[PDB]
């Protein structure tokens, strides 16, 4: 009825409405309509969402059961299953809908693949899917967040694999550091490598992986955080030129910095709003787009002699929003990782325990203050006293000592040691309690969310240019210059080999279904029925 | 098989102290030098003491967790160094742009933080007000994301 | 009525039966 401008809704319809819950990931599908006579080029899958759209749960998982190429299916059908949970009318029938649970069907067929030659179930999990429109099944657990999926072990493999790309080997922390650390001991065989010229395709494939580039361009920028530190304490100078050239030797390579984050967020696109989005997403880039808002403000500072001091304290605000950003590297460590996303997940109680601590030391002092004097001189002395009396109170008397030298003391003392015990006491006793709670039992999606962020780190950088920030403008340039400038058996027989590992699943699975305790007790029962009957 | 157990190689580095401390009976001129070195091998045998400790039934299982927790204090460096280095150097930046010795100044920024962890002399003179509202944001922020989560985090991995 | 026990104790009575009719 809204496009429009024996029921009517022909498949036009179900194409336009399958298009928008996946935008790339079904958009050829059914190309105003087609002879009707014409069998179609594959029922399977189409049956197949005919039955998950009515929420048929028995039959789509059987429509699955005689389908091919059937994990990107296990997974692109969860997607719209959960899509299919804020659009639905009645809440019970959206309960169930949201029972699906069809990630499990991926993540059991993915295990059992995985389980022999791995080296075909990588090639499976990057092998496009010409059933679903040729789409990549990495980008279609994106799109579903099937978080669950990604915990699969086999995943964490590939994904280990890629991180050190062709080098690969064990790669001990301290051996990579000190080779690293010494470019002639790239040519020995310190650590292993997969298999002039020769040296320079080795070096290539060294600082090619991605584990290397992220290292150097971390501590680029870590140094650089240092240095526009050092250039803000001291160096912040007066109009002269030599101060003003710290400040440009500083800054333009802030410019540079942010035409890079440009670059990796707005060229990672369909449309520019998509890009937008996509760059919005993270929070990680939008807090380097508060820090780099800061850097252009503070950069006022030069603009205004006047005003040099408060340019000064917002290039301050500034180092400390780069100190911050300086923390996202911390959590891609093993160790270091759950720690940081449960505190992560906990930060959010410390923005509520202000109510009570502030409704608590507001009382107390401003009661004692009336008690003490009853009218002030002036305002600002009092002010700073009963600003730093609870301040001071939180981290542990020269304005109260003269006042002192009797009813109004031990009252303050009782609410004083009340107070103590019910904030200082309990609101941290129980948030150990929700701490406890959630590395234990959050601790599943703790481990979760944390390799969640490794892949997708993993996955950003493989997409780092190759080369450090100062050359990644001449990579630009030669990007822009090309721009101005401008098999089949194998996959069947990689198909054919999942399809058995599928039907070696299913009976399996049904086999032992058969020799269930609960089956062979019903079974005895009917036997023991019967041979009663036959007794008499 | 000497260099396996751990205990004989504090042992070795214990007399190695000894040795090179030695040295200040040989060198008149250094030797105060010479005194710390022989007080830090002294506290090297103090630490060595402490093996004798888990031998026993109750002491032993308590002297193993602590030592397996052990590993986890050099890892406590990052953040609270981290807090400290961002939160201290700012607010002296705001409090002033040009100090004519670096010396008290690496004094007072040194003792701050480390003034901080055991819980303004300086500072007081400084005081007597955008900067000073951020700094005790920032100490609340930090105090609860160390102080009372690291050792949460911490009690919980102990327990465990 | 299904009930595991229900069964076990409904079981025991027709092997009883089951072995009385056979002696």
């Amino acid at each position: 009825e809204e496009g429009r401008l024996l029921p009517a809704f022909s498949l036009h319809e179900v194409s336009r409405v399958l298009k928008d819950f996946l935008h790339d990931a079904c958009r050829g599908f059914y190309q105003w309509l087609p002879d009707l006579s014409r069998k179609s080029e594959d029922p399977w899958r189409d049956l197949f969402l005919w039955a998950v759209l009515q929420n048929r749960y028995e039959m789509a998982t059987y429509f699955w059961a005689m389908g091919r190429e059937g994990v990107a299916a296990a997974l692109a059908a969860c997607k719209i299953i959960k899509e299919m949970s804020h659009l639905e009318k009645e809440a019970e029938v959206a309960r169930t809908m949201r029972e699906a649970k069809y990630e499990q069907l991926a993540l059991d067929l993915f295990s059992e693949c995985y389980s022999n030659s791995e080296d075909r179930a990588f090639a499976l999990l990057v092998r496009r899917n010409h059933s679903w429109s040729r789409t990549t099944c990495l980008h279609l657990a994106t799109e579903a967040d099937a978080k669950a999926f990604f915990a699969h072990d086999g995943v964490q493999a590939f994904l280990t694999k890629i991180w050190w790309g062709d080098m690969a080997t064990g790669t001990p922390i301290l051996r990579l550091l000190g080779a690293f650390t010494c470019p002639a001991l790239i040519y020995t065989n310190l650590i292993s490598f997969s298999e002039a010229a020769f040296l320079l395709t080795r070096w290539r494939k060294f600082w090619g992986a991605p584990v290397t580039v992220f290292l150097g361009n971390v501590v680029m920028y870590f140094a650089f955080l240092f240095l526009f530190s050092y250039v803000l304490l001291v160096d912040f100078r007066p109009p002269p030129q030599g101060p003003s050239g710290s400040e440009v030797t500083l800054y333009f390579w802030v410019f540079t910095l942010v035409l890079e984050e440009i670059r990796q967020g707005f060229f990672t696109d369909t449309r520019l709003v998509k890009k937008f989005t996509l760059y919005v997403e993270d929070n990680w880039n939008k807090c380097d787009m508060v820090a780099i808002f800061l850097f252009i403000v503070g950069v006022t500072c030069r603009m205004v002699p006047s005003v040099f001091e408060a340019g000064r304290t917002v290039l301050a605000i500034d180092f400390m929003v780069f100190t911050l950003r300086l923390i996202h590297i911390f959590a891609i460590h093993k160790q270091l990782g759950p720690k940081i996303i449960i505190v992560e997940r906990m930060m959010k109680d410390v923005f509520f325990f202000l109510f009570f601590l502030s409704v608590w030391l507001v009382a107390y002092g401003v009661t004692t203050q009336a008690l003490l004097h009853p009218h002030d001189g002036r305002l600002e002395w009092i002010f700073r006293r009963v600003l730093y009396r609870p301040y001071l109170q939180i981290f542990g008397l020269d304005e109260i000592d003269e006042a002192r030298v009797l009813y109004a003391n031990w009252l303050v003392i009782l609410l004083l040691v009340t107070f103590l015990l019910v904030t200082n006491v309990l609101l941290m006793n129980l948030l150990i309690a929700m701490f406890s709670y959630t590395f234990q039992v959050v601790q599943g999606n703790a481990d979760m969310f944390w390799k969640f962020q490794r892949y997708h780190l993993i996955v950003e950088y493989h997409g780092r240019p190759a080369l450090a920030p100062p050359f990644i403008l001449l990579s630009h340039l030669s990007l822009v210059l090309k721009q101005v400038f401008r098999p089949d058996p194998v996959d069947q027989k990689i198909i054919t080999w999942e399809t058995v590992q599928k039907e070696n699943f299913l009976s399996t699975m049904e086999k032992r279904r058969r020799d269930s305790e609960e089956e062979v007790l019903r079974k005895t029962a009917h036997r023991v029925d019967l041979i009663a009957k036959y007794i008499g």
